[PDB]
This record gives C-alpha cells, structure tokens and sequence, in this order.
C-alpha cells in the first residue's frame, strides 16, 4: 500500500506516530525549499564537484573516477552499462555543497549526536537499483532530482526475505524484489509491503532496521541522512 504523505507535521506527531512505532512516510514541504531542489544540476555538479575522486558501482565492481568522468560514462548519452555513484559522503568531501543541503529539524528527536548523523550521496542514472537490504539506523531519504521507486517491508517480515547466511551480509535479502525466484523464495510472495514513487522536494522516513528496496526511474539524486 502507498506510504503516507504529511506535510510539515509536528515534532511530536512525527514522534509518536511514526519515529517511536518504527513506521514510515513522506515528509513533505519539509526539503522542497532546500537550495539543492533549485540548484543542483549535472552542470552545477560539474562545476563544483567534477575533478573530484568518487567511488562508483558498476553493473559487479566498485571502481575510483572524477565525478566529471562519472558523468561523461555513466550518466550522459548512450552508457554502455549501469552506473552508481551510491553510499559516498560527498558532503564530507565537498563542504561547499554541503552549503546546499540541512538536517531535517526532525532529527533532534534522536539520542545521537548531530554530528555523527551521516549524510551519504547517491546520485546515478534511470534504472539503478539497490537490492532490498536493512540500515542500522533510522534515515531520512531526501529526493532531489528525479523519481525513485521504493519497496518497504518492515523487520516483522525478515523471516520471508531470506537474509543472506554471512555476518558480512545478513543485513541484505537474496531475493530480487521485482523478479523474485518464487520457487526457491515461496514465502516472499505473501508478505506485505508499502511502496511509492519517491519525488523532488519529498523525504522518505525508513525506520530503523526497515527493509528498502530503491530503482532509480529517471537521472536521480538523492541524499540520506542516517541518524540516532
Ligand atoms: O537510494 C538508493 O538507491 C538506496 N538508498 C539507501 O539504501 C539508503 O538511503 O539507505
Ligand atoms: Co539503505
């Protein structure tokens, strides 16, 4: 079923609501003023960011390029295959951007401390795709180009999303959500999910430990704040 959209709710509806229950929504009128939402672009990207070393994820491999080469491969024209600049702290890395971005107000609702809340890029073309996984912390997803397409299942339903049998990784479900192999995964047919399309301007609360599922619909940037 869809997500629920609010608009600036209060500190305390959020809370007991959403944040103490462990349930997810969208926070909108929140980040739609934010200045990335009218700034960033791939040429303002450029400009600021493009001789900047980034990690990117192809396809499997994870390689090193400038952010000006990511582009020119990965986003532009025809790329040869799919490419994903995901899980960077840019903003670590790029102060002058971070200028662009704030923490959701929301996030003082935590018992951690702000700055150790980390704030991770993900900036790719249409069709990435981030396999259904799990966090260790609350987040909050802020979209700021493009449309995205989640899939959320709460941590009640792990027993029929058949984690990964690693410590390394069984934060990470063997199934691919969208096509899953039902013969050898029977049981994730039947567990209930949510799902949206994640927009511009919109944030996505994913409760702590929820299992998320994210593919790119169009050129996209997002930016997640994962906190305490
Ligand atoms: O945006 C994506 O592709 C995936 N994002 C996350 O898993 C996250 O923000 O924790
Ligand atoms: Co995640």
């Amino acid at each position: 079923s869809t997500v629920p959209r609010l608009h600036r709710p209060s500190l305390q509806h959020f809370r007991e609501q959403f944040l103490v229950p462990g349930r997810p929504v969208i926070l909108k009128g929140v980040a739609d003023h934010w200045p990335c939402m009218q700034k960033w672009s791939l040429e303002y990207i450029q400009e600021i960011a493009g001789c900047r070393t980034v990690p990117v994820e192809v396809g499997w491999s994870q390689t090193l390029m400038t952010v000006n080469e990511f582009i020119s491969k990965y986003i532009v024209n025809e790329p040869r295959d799919v490419g994903y600049l995901a899980q960077h702290q840019l903003f670590d890395q790029i102060p002058e951007l971070k200028q662009d971005i704030s923490i959701p107000d929301y996030c003082s609702l935590g018992d951690g401390e702000e700055e150790e809340i980390t704030i991770n890029a993900w900036f790719g073309p249409q069709g990435t795709i981030s396999p259904l996984h799990q966090d260790p912390q609350q987040n909050f997803l802020v979209q700021v180009m493009g449309r995205k397409y989640i899939r959320l299942y709460s941590p009640q339903e792990s027993g029929a999303l058949y984690p990964h049998d690693t410590h390394l990784l069984h934060n990470t479900s063997q199934v691919d959500v969208e096509n899953p192999d039902l013969e050898k995964f029977p049981k994730f047919a039947k567990a209930p999910f949510l799902s949206c399309i994640l927009s511009p301007g919109e944030i996505l609360f994913i409760p702590v430990k929820y299992w998320h599922y994210v593919r790119a619909l169009d050129l996209s940037f997002s930016v997640s704040f994962w906190w305490s």
